[PDB]
């Protein structure tokens, strides 16, 4: 679809078999989701945002469907203020900015 | 143009008579710019993201050119690590997400 930006670009995602709402975030390199239970192995990692750095759990090669488009990539889980879909997955679904 | 998301969507902006590089950020409601000493009145604000909050100065009706597209709106100035063009200005330049 074509998504205008007068409202937050929020979309439904499927991850670990569960539906969630997430923000399409072109300013995020990576995808960061709020605390949740995910199956598989993970590794401790750090990520920095506008306010500093936080600890996250890094899940690699995770299936995630974004607005009906399938992706398989890295998902970071930790105390992010909002579920954000970053460029690592936006590229997989063929997302571009246009003006 | 069409901007792919393999790398950060950085573009040149003009604000306060200065040229800067900034992110086209669909995940930001508002525009946040690196410390700069703009003239005029401002109001204090605190904005939160990954890592926590930073203190910024809110300037209203600021002229800003993004890739030759003119816009006018609110800009928040503070110790952000990167210049962020938010939806309040992205809509004014006709920017959309597409996939
Ligand atoms: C809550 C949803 C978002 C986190 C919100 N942010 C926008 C994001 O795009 C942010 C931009 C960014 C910040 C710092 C460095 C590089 C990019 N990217 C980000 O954190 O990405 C993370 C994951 O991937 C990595 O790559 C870059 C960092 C890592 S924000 O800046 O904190 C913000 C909060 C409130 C408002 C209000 O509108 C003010 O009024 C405007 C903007």
């Amino acid at each position: 679809p074509q998504i205008t930006l007068w409202k937050r670009p929020l979309v439904t995602i499927k991850i670990g078999g569960q539906l969630k709402e997430a923000l399409l975030d072109t300013g995020a390199d990576d995808t960061v989701l709020e605390e949740m239970n995910l199956p598989g192995r993970w590794k401790p990692k750090m990520i920095g945002g506008i306010g500093g750095f936080i600890k996250v759990r890094q899940y690699d090669q995770i299936l995630i469907e974004i607005c009906g488009h399938k992706a398989i990539g890295t998902v970071l889980v930790g105390p992010t203020p909002v579920n954000i879909i970053g460029r690592n997955l936006l590229t997989q679904i063929g997302c571009t900015l246009n003006f």
